[PDB]
């Protein structure tokens, strides 16, 4: 809860299980990571009162998702921009002090409505904590480049697991 | 709409443009293709009498996916699952004869209830087709590893962008 921003460097530690301890939240590692940096966390304002996260990943032309999607047509799939959500609802839970390993249990309302093209420069995630809840998280997310927001979620879900012996 | 079933150097074909021709629907090429084979396509029967899709993807502990989701707790990302019935959305409304590239446009409630471990062998793909109306789909979708049902999507949409000039 202290520190409020995160480098590349302290994610690349989150996803070996360094940041929060051995069986809690991780983020993913290269190529799965879709974040390099967490400009803002808090656990009070954003559009609740819930607390907030803002992330930035960069873009330049030769990130490897932009080659095979699609040859000839490239863009960042709309499903990694959506996982970048996902994956800051879980470090949201890990940084509160939350024991267990993190899944996305799904969403409400997912919308595309723009595009990530090779000649973008930064994507912007913007998640809003809804209610905190096995432990889970409840968010409003967008997803913008340069300055427009592109894609929105609402009711993005992801829950910690301590025992799966049960289900 | 003559052939009803397609081999994984068939969706290779479709990803180089080289099936539905340029400017038409791609799937992606590895490393974001999320798709081996599709067993069944058709434009009648399934839920609502507007065609189905049933595909498979092998599951084998060597998938890119495991090592880096995460680190110590492999599990295929459920953003992948997702993004194949969007693939496969696609390739319905491309498989069609419809003109344009293909872009999710989102879904209304999808739910992650389960997980593919890097012991499961077979991931299938439900999609069953709810309306077509620019060219877009709207259809309904299941997720399944061995038999057991995982993952589902309401509301799945993709569409097609003949011109962008617009938008
Ligand atoms: O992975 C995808 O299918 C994906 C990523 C982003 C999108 C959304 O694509 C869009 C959505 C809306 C518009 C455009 C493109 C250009 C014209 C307006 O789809
Ligand atoms: O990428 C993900 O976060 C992801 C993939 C699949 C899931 C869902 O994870 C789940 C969802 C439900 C359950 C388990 C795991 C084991 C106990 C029951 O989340």
């Amino acid at each position: 809860t202290k520190q409020h921003a995160f480098t590349r460097e302290d994610l690349l530690r989150c996803s070996r299980g360094e940041l929060f301890g051995p069986g809690n939240a991780q983020l993913p590692a290269p190529n799965m990571l879709m974040i390099d940096r967490i400009v803002h966390i808090s656990d009070v304002g954003g559009k609740y009162g819930k607390g907030e996260l803002v992330a930035e990943l960069d873009i330049n032309p030769d990130l490897w998702f932009f080659a095979c999607h699609f040859e000839g047509d490239p863009v960042m799939p709309g499903c990694l921009g959506l996982d970048a959500m996902w994956q800051l609802v879980g470090f949201y839970l890990g940084w509160q002090g939350n024991p267990g390993r993190g899944r996305a249990l799904g969403s409400g309302e997912v919308k595309f409505f723009g595009q990530v093209l090779p000649t973008a420069k930064k994507v912007t995630y913007n998640i809003h904590i809804k209610r905190t809840i096995l432990v889970l998280a409840i968010a409003d997310g967008t997803v913008s480049v340069d300055g427009r927001e592109i894609y929105s979620a609402e009711g993005l879900r992801v829950g910690l697991f301590t025992s799966t012996d049960s289900f």
